[PDB]
């Protein structure tokens, strides 16, 4: 019997700066459990499903809500992704494939797999390119787009179970029942909004001028998407309609990436603690080298996943001369280490 | 007796509303089918034409519902496929003869019960080749497939195997007749507005004599699909053979801002009925005033996209409530105001 505090409490434990999307989550994974809960021999009847669209900036944390919840879920979760996916049967793969994945995770399960969570990546990597219908077909792209309607609202695939053994049949799969959730960081989404967010004005004598954006606000900025935007991104109106939910994350700043290097469980820092911890030596990250690390990070533009080139980078000749080194009880990163100007303090026990 | 045009309309009527124009047409295949079926058919008047339904509508107007609701009061088996999957000459993707193994499953493998079957094709027009494509390479799921479904259509034994083989030993395949079979095939066709518009504006008018359009009062997207005839399909990419086997046509008739107050209380699926159940076992019970709701069209229309995204207006507001709902406790009853909808205020809550 989770409630949304109790699995947000534990989301909370691995994200941070996330508020608005782990609310999301909460209600779609409660409201999941409480619909196949009920019989559905009432008066409510085919219960509608709410599905999940996570646009987020690079780097942001998408990816890894997805899969610190499987961990939690009790039911099964599969995470594909549409990069590989071509329509028309042809040599790359099929749309199936997320299907039979999801039956691994499951030990081909069907009445358990037909109530899984499905995640999909780099969904914006179908987008059309900012086009009107196109004059050709697009095998990825707008054609996988129009394959994925079907799925999303329900239907059954045909999916060889196990692949076969050697049968010539294949196992039909509901999935009207089937949760979705489709996000991929979108690149220049935030010009398209700029456009539609700004009123416009005439650039003549009588026509009015609008003073607005100031300031890019990116974060405030996604939070006023709606679909009409996407559709000159890109997308088809037909996919977004499946996908009635929305979720806008924020650019995470300077300070979040303290917070996430000391509060969260699977944080860097704590990493390399326990790899010092079986060699019977300590480690410590004081506050002065965490502060440079943040402002490090943002001038590099790539976000949490570029925070272990700048730590890799100053542990390097203390990683080589550490294991044959002995008698050494405690390591300390300083400030002056992240420069380059000094070199780490090791303290001999 | 028999079911009725009339009676058969007032069941869908509970599902479906404000589309008067297709349900009648539904009906009428419908009873024809059934009545074809019924007639021996050893009588003066032999070989009789089945009429097939070609269902164009925007997205979300309630094509994918009909079909649903047909099957559960149709007592002859149903089927719902689609012809995104489908590739021509027997592609590693799927075959055409895919649809007729999946009709007997409903079916238990009965032949002579199998061909009074209906069937559904959605996504139909994602197979058209649009216009002036290299030809250096065939459309494999574009002018391709449409060849293949014509003799499927017209009448045409295909091989089937049953029950997909137990072993090679068999290696057999099951002959089913077609020209019986009822054909629906309907999707949501893009950019169709914009080449009936040519046909029917002839009013660029830059020079002197010719007119002016009065643009942006004439985009009358719903009552423009009335006026559509099978040469503007064409130019869509429909082969004429193709829209010949599908005579028949009915337009949606989209949406009318008032219809959607109604969807949301009259239907027993309403969204309303849905949530109201989902806090009715929690001990909870929600009420919508009609202030709320004529603020909840408006937000839908905006997005141009249909009753299906009409899910997120609400939940965008309850998502906070839903949240910290059940944490709560002696809580007994909700109320949402058109201020909720707003976002300006917080959804009352009642205590018990
Ligand atoms: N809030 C956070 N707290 C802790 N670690 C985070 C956080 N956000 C991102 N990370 C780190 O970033 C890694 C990858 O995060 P992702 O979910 O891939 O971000 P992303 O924006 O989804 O990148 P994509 O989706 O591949 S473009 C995780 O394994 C974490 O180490
Ligand atoms: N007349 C209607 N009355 C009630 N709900 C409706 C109506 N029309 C559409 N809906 C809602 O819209 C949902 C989907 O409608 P669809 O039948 O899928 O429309 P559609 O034309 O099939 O869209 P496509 O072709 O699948 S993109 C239904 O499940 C209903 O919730």
């Amino acid at each position: 019997l989770p409630t949304p505090h109790e699995i947000r409490n534990h989301l909370d434990d691995y994200v941070i700066g996330q508020e608005q999307a782990k609310k999301v989550l909460a209600v779609a994974v409660y409201n999941h459990y409480k619909r196949l809960r009920n019989g559905d021999t009432s008066n409510g009847v085919e219960l509608g499903k709410s599905n999940i669209l996570l646009i987020g900036p690079t780097g942001s944390g998408k990816t890894l809500l997805a899969e610190t919840l499987a961990r939690l879920l009790d039911v099964p979760f599969t995470m594909a992704d549409a990069t590989t996916l071509t329509e028309a049967g042809y040599v790359g793969e099929d749309v199936e494939n997320i299907i039979q994945k999801l039956l691994q995770k499951s030990d081909y399960d069907v009445q358990k797999a037909q109530r899984g969570i499905v995640y999909i990546d780099q969904i914006d990597k179908i987008s059309r390119k900012s086009d009107n219908p196109s004059i050709t077909r697009d095998v990825s792209g707008e054609g996988v787009q129009q394959a994925l309607l079907k799925l999303i609202e329900g239907t059954v695939a045909a999916v060889p179970p196990q692949g076969g053994r050697k049968q010539q049949e294949f196992l039909q799969v509901d999935t009207s029942k089937i949760l979705f959730i489709c996000g991929g960081a979108f690149a220049g989404l935030d010009k398209v909004i700029s456009h539609r967010v700004e009123t416009g004005s005439g650039i003549g004598f009588g026509a009015t001028v609008k003073a607005k954006s100031d300031k890019a606000s990116e974060g405030e900025l996604l939070a006023q998407v709606e679909p009409e935007d996407l559709i000159k991104f890109g997308l088809i109106p037909e996919f977004i309609g499946r996908l009635p939910v929305v979720a806008t994350l924020n650019e995470l700043s300077e300070e979040a990436l303290i917070q996430i290097l000391k509060e969260p469980k699977n944080a860097l820092t704590k990493q390399y603690q326990a790899l010092f911890n079986l060699e019977g030596v300590d480690l410590e990250f004081r506050d002065e080298a965490l502060d440079a690390i943040a402002k490090k990070a943002m001038a590099r533009k790539t976000g949490a996943r570029g925070l272990r080139s700048i730590v890799e980078a100053a542990l390097l000749d203390t990683m080589y001369d550490l294991p044959s080194m002995e008698d050494v009880e405690k390591v300390v990163i300083d400030e002056s280490v992240i420069d380059g100007q000094s070199e780490p303090l090791l303290i001999y026990g």
